[PDB]
Formats: structure tokens, sequence, C-alpha cells
């Protein structure tokens, strides 16, 4: 556990992109375990490789020493004594002590309700504060057929219809996709999901993370799921009207993702796609982007702009980053290496890479990307850090410029500013330390073997009357079974944590 110059050894796992440089080829890494006076054995896995190996490892018994984006910390309740308890060592921690001041959030994520610390969260910066669920429309194809963006359903109805059938393209074919939309998971509601629209009726979304993507939402501090309520049906009986007058394709149910995407992206030339959900024109429509913009999300019949909601999301924050072994052979060492990881010259190191290789320190707290370097990296994968697996956080002290995905963000997330002010983040949002890696493994539990007879068959449901209609006659049976194979139960069950963590 020490090597001959007596310098004690660290292992580290750390989840990776595949579009990563090794740790070995990364000056910031070198340069980490030089200010820890250690040496650092990285033990790297990607997302999908540790999806096999973990489980493997926990039964194993025999985890690293410093876990990075390894575990969640329900599973030190799960395997008990694994996991050391990082609230007994918060001064050990000055940087992470400084992370929870700045940021309340991130100390109620890393929390749990007996007020231990096993998994302590991260944050990518301000700059992504903001949800990453977005919906864009072709600006340019409301202009050329001098047409407003859309307010209400009905107007985006017309809308839609209009590029349907007045060629906006100008290349005289039918080629224009209305409005796309991401086919369904079988288990959870994606990023960019056409559930989106539970919005417009005044339901707020979380679409990022947690738990709104299970069909849960609140609203004056109750806890419902979506799954059974009247505007998950107005949704649907919406979506079903589009679909059948030809403005979404016939075929979106079973569409992979990569097919859907390059539906918007096209060929670079000619737009092809009218609204979609997404991250930014830029992320969705590549060389196409000056035609797009976000827009405020159309109200549902009955429903005030003033009662209009936008996703609760953000995009900074997010649980279980850093777990340290309870047997790490040498521990003072081991919490050496995480606070330096949550220092701002480590953090914003793993997020954006090395100094001098893609990113410049210009400052004290001021950093400039070069884009045309971090893409052609990416591009030959060898991005020079963690990016959005970074374990550590970037202070809002920092000034980052030239982090594109950044920049898109902020600009679309301007948008959206009015909807999101029309709800309580507490009262009418799930927050996210409310997740089911701050629970009782027996809660999880419960709420896992409920989630597999929930989605058994409801995104095949939902998917079903999207497209061939149905829904009227097939609701009321569709409801009371979710009721009987435990959905009141998850909702009582999630209305208890967040009354815990909330209340
Ligand atoms: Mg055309």
């Amino acid at each position: 556990t020490t090597t001959a110059d007596g310098k004690p050894i660290v292992t580290v796992l750390v989840k990776k992109n595949a579009n990563q440089e090794k740790m070995a080829n990364m000056q910031w890494a070198k340069d980490l375990e030089a200010d820890c006076d250690c040496k650092i054995e990285w033990q790297e896995v990607t997302r999908e490789a540790w999806a096999q190996q973990k489980n493997a490892t926990l039964a194993s018994g025999d985890i690293a020493d410093v876990n990075l984006n390894g575990y969640g910390a329900v599973e030190a309740y799960q395997y008990p004594g694994m996991f050391e308890d990082l609230s007994k060592d918060l001064d050990k921690l000055p940087n992470v002590k400084a992370f929870f001041k700045q940021k309340p959030d991130a100390k109620k994520m890393s929390t749990d309700s007996k007020g231990r610390i096993y998994a302590i969260a991260d944050g990518r910066g301000k700059a992504y504060s903001g949800t990453g669920q977005h919906m864009l429309i072709n600006k340019a194809w409301l202009d050329k057929l001098g047409l407003q963006v859309p307010t209400t359903w009905d107007e985006l109805e017309n809308v839609l219809k209009a590029f349907k059938t007045q060629d906006p393209n100008g290349n005289g074919q039918a080629d224009e996709i209305p409005m796309n939309i991401k086919k369904l998971e079988g288990s959870y509601f994606t990023w960019y999901s056409p559930m989106l629209l539970l919005n417009s009726t005044g339901i707020v979304t979380g679409f990022n993370k947690g738990v709104s993507e299970y069909g849960f939402y609140a609203k004056n501090g109750v806890v419902k799921s979506f799954l059974t309520s009247d505007e998950y049906k107005e949704v649907i009986k919406y979506y079903h009207k589009l679909i059948s007058e030809g403005l979404i394709p016939a075929e979106w149910a079973t569409k992979d993702d990569d097919a859907y995407n390059a539906d918007q992206i096209s060929d670079g030339k000619t737009a092809k796609t009218g609204v979609v959900f997404g991250w930014s024109p830029s992320d969705n429509f590549g060389k196409l982007k000056d035609q797009y913009i976000a827009m405020p999300v159309p109200s549902a019949p009955g429903v005030s702009p003033d009662q209009t909601v936008w996703d609760g999301s953000s995009s900074e924050l997010s649980p279980a980053g850093l777990s340290i072994s309870s047997h790490a052979a040498n521990k003072d060492a081991a919490l050496k290496l995480a606070n330096l990881l949550y220092s701002e010259k480590y953090s914003v190191q793993q997020f954006l890479g090395s100094f001098g290789k893609a990113i410049t320190k210009t400052g004290e707290h001021e950093y400039t990307v070069d884009n045309d370097k971090l893409s052609q990296l990416t591009g030959d994968n060898q991005y020079p850090g963690l990016s959005e697996l970074l374990v550590g956080w970037i202070p809002d002290e920092a000034t980052i410029k030239g982090d594109t995905h950044a920049d898109e963000l902020i600009e679309v997330n301007k948008v959206y500013e009015e909807q999101r002010s029309h709800f309580d983040p507490v009262k009418d949002y799930i927050p996210d330390y409310v997740n089911m890696d701050n629970m009782d493994p027996s809660d999880a539990t419960k709420l896992n073997t409920n989630n597999a007879e929930i989605f058994n068959t409801t995104m095949q449901k939902t998917a079903t009357w999207m497209s061939k209609g149905g829904i009227d006659e097939e609701w009321d049976a569709y409801c009371k079974q979710l009721d009987s194979i435990g959905l009141q139960e998850s909702t009582k069950i999630w209305q208890k944590w967040y009354d815990t963590y909330t209340k």
C-alpha cells in the first residue's frame, strides 16, 4: 500500500465516457498525484462496462479506495461497513464544505435523513443551473409563412398544418416533418420526452434526472402520479390528433434515437423538421441552427399563461459523485485526494481538460476554452477530461469563456425564465435531492419492484393510444390496473420522502 519512497498508494475507480483520453495521459491527473504526494492507481471503467462490473464488485466486497461516479449512498446501506461516512471527516474536506455552503442543494443531495454522507454530489457550474429540456421551432419557417410562435395547443396545431402543406423549406417537396418526437423507453420518461407537453397542462416535469422520469410530480405540497392524471390523458389525445393528421411521423414509436436525430440534422443544407424537444438549435440542428429558436411551451385548453409551467430540472448538480472505501489502506491520503478533487484547480481541469491543452487559465478564477481544439480532441476520442463525469464542483466565482455547450444553454434558458417562475420549486416540484438513492434500501426495493409492474405495459399502451387512439374507452380500466399493482403505494412512499426532506 506504499511506494519505495514511502508515498501512500491510492486506488481510484473512475467512470469514463468512451470519447475520453486515458487518465495516464491527462496532465492534471499527474499534477493531482504530485499535490497529494501519493501514487494513484486508476481503474477506468466506461458507463456500459461498469453496469456489468458493478454488482459483481459489491458482492466481491473489494472496492477501490476512492470511487468516482461508482456508487450511490443506498449501497452503503445495502452493504454495511463498506463505505466511509464522510460526515465524520468534513474537517479534512474544506473544499466540500465550501461546495455545501454555496450550493445548499448539493449538501442535501449528499446527506441522507440519518445525517450520513456516503456519496458526495458534484456540480458543473452555474452556467448549467437551468433545465436541459427545451422546445425548439423553425423560426425562419414561421417568418416565411407569416406566422407567429404559437401560444396554445390550437395555434400549435395550425402552425404544424402550415409546415405540413405550405412547403416552408421551398424545395417543392412535401418533405417537412412538422413536429418530430422521440420513441418512448420502456422503463422511464427520457430526455426530450414527448411528455414535456405535460408542462402545457400546468404539471411541472423534471426529466433531466430523478423522480419525474418515473411519472411522479407535486403540486401544492402533494405528490401525485401523472400516469393516471386527466392531464396525461389530454396530452395523449392531443398527440393522437397530431399523428392522425400526419403532423408527426407515423413510425415515431419505433424509430431508433440515431435515425430520429438524423431527421433533424438532414444534410446540413435543407431543414426538414419544424418542432422538436432538445438541448439547443446548435446541438439539434448543427449547420441549420440559425433557422431555429427555443419557444415557451404553448398552453393547454383551460390553462392560463400564468398557470403554464416549464420543466424544473437543473443541469448543474448531480448526485453520487464521490465515495470512499471504509477499508481504504491509506484513509488520510484518500481524504486528501478527495478534497483536492473539489478544489477549483482540479474541478475545472476535470471538466475541460488540463491547463495549456484546450483550456487556458487567464486569471485567478478565469478560463478560456479553445473550441477548435476541444472539438478536435473529442472527435479523436481524446477528450482531455471527465466532462460531465467530473467529481468536484465549479464555484460561482469561476468565469469560463468558450464553453459552447454552456453558452447555448444560457441563451435557450432565457426563453423559459417566465414559465419556470410560475411554479414553487419546493411545493410544485419534487426536489432533486429526493431520489431513490437517498432512501432506505427497503423503500428503494419497493419502488423498483413496483416500477417493474408499472412500466410493464404503460409505455406500450401510451404509444398505442398516441398512434391508434382508443384512450377514452380504455382509460378507467388502465388506471385501476395501475393502482392495483402498487402505483398508489409508490405515490405514498415518494410523499413520505418528499416530506422528510422538505417539510
Ligand atoms: Mg419542402
